[PDB]
């Protein structure tokens, strides 16, 4: 995309902590930048819209080269951020609003690093990666997400000319659902055949996907949470069409470069219902903020080491709290995601073990070896209505079949026209991020 001149571009300040030891950390000052789809695409020269509502303008943009040579996307100045985005920061802590009313639905944001012009990349293996978390006013079919993806650090400026912005305006998303709702791929606008989303008045689909890997750290509201490996073959940001996008609509969610479905740890779907829940009576209460600690492991402890472990634990209120644990006959206690319990678990769920396909946790860990993006995020979910976080899924499905129940939320949940009414003041809050060494962030 090219650059507009009629809005600055103003990035939120958020700082983190890097940390070398316990309690002994230092400020990195950082940034929030939201995602090129949430801007306003317009003429180069001019006012009009390029896109509008769920579509393009079929005069300005007849192919993706000739839109992209009128087109452009502008600037987010600091009255916008809150006033139109639902975005805020208050010293370490940014909130996202879910619904902000000219009527804004949901939000995906990058973590810029401190000169504002490259995104903030992430080398995690070997390290720990923790941060505060309120989702308190999320409910059923909402997520409140915080996630790595392969983008590029310049969101693919030098790869692709034709986008002028590069990280600094929020370009180059990719990830692990080589997702065909970009706006904007390889400096393109991603125009052709494009079709909206039906019940999504902002959204939908071109003819490419914009593939990379992701590792969740963070999918979640105050009923059900997960984290999740997502390798893909390669692992850096990939354009696709056809069967390499993997697409759910042709059959071919594990044909494609990407591992969909992820390794998951959720708590409630490994079958501890009583650890996480919005009440005092929950080992951790959703109810309340709390913190969530991430520590990547490698086989001989080191930078160069294969990726073997994703361990987790929380702090509640002081309180250090260990992970849960899977929950099912004959199958190991395990507490966190490695290659032996995703094809344990995938086993016994009946779920094709395209993880392991995808090259599994040392593929996952080169990803985060070369360096991901930070991805702060809210949404509701057009395709599942998010039952696959917080619900059965196969909502048929039996819910004493393990895989099944992934938390306790009605299979009628979730419908976006009926979230973004009920919980259109849902707000979710990351803050006092800190990164350092294993041990050094609590």
């Amino acid at each position: 995309q090219n650059v507009g001149t009629q809005a600055a571009e103003e990035p939120l300040n958020l700082p983190i902590s890097v940390c070398t030891a316990p309690g002994n950390c230092q400020t990195e000052a950082d940034a929030v930048v939201l995602d090129s789809n949430w801007r306003w695409a317009h003429t180069t020269t001019g006012y009009t819209n390029c896109y509008t509502g769920n579509l393009w303008d079929t005069t300005l943009c007849p192919t993706p080269e000739t839109c992209t040579t009128n087109c452009a996307i502008d600037g987010v100045p600091l009255a916008d951020w809150s006033g139109t985005y639902g975005g805020s920061v208050t010293g370490n802590k940014f909130n996202l609003k879910f619904v902000t009313v000219s009527t804004n639905i949901g939000a995906r944001t990058f973590l810029l690093d401190s000169t504002k012009t490259r995104y903030r990349m992430f080398q995690l293996l070997n390290r720990e990666f923790t941060y505060d978390v309120d989702v308190s006013s999320l409910d059923c079919g909402l997520n409140g997400a915080l996630y790595f993806v392969s983008m590029d650090a310049d969101g693919g400026a030098a790869k692709y000319p034709t986008n002028k912005g590069g990280a600094k305006y929020g370009t180059g998303y990719c990830d692990a659902q080589c997702p065909h709702d970009v706006k904007w791929i390889n400096g393109l606008a991603n125009s052709k055949d494009w079709t909206p989303i039906p019940g999504d008045a902002n959204s939908g689909k071109g003819y490419y996907g914009n593939c990379c890997a992701e590792l969740d750290i963070w999918e979640a509201n105050k009923q059900s949470q997960a984290f999740t490996t997502h390798p893909c073959t390669p692992n850096d940001q990939t354009r696709c069409e056809g069967v390499v996008c993997g697409d759910n609509d042709s059959g071919d969610r594990y044909n494609g470069m990407c591992d969909k479905d992820g390794c998951d740890f959720a708590s409630y779907r490994m079958n501890d219902h009583t650890f996480y829940g919005p009440g005092s009576t929950f080992k951790l209460d959703s109810t309340k903020p709390f913190t969530v600690v991430s520590q990547f492991i490698t086989t001989d402890g080191t930078d160069n080491g294969d990726f073997k472990e994703f361990r987790r634990f929380y702090v509640q209120n002081g309180v250090r709290i260990e992970n849960s644990k899977v929950n099912f006959p004959g199958i190991t206690a395990y507490d966190s995601i490695t290659d032996e319990m995703c094809a344990a678990t995938k086993g016994l769920f009946g779920d094709l073990d395209d993880h392991k396909n995808k090259g599994g946790m040392k593929q996952m860990g080169e990803a985060m070896r070369k360096g991901m993006a930070l991805v702060m995020s809210i949404w509701d979910d057009h395709d599942v209505n998010m039952l696959w976080l917080d619900s059965n899924y196969p909502p048929t499905g039996n819910p004493s079949t393990p895989g099944v129940a992934r938390g306790p939320c009605p299979t009628t949940s979730g419908v976006p026209s009926e979230v973004e009414v009920t919980q259109a003041n849902a707000v979710v809050s990351f803050g006092n991020i800190k990164f350092g060494p294993i041990g050094s962030t609590v």
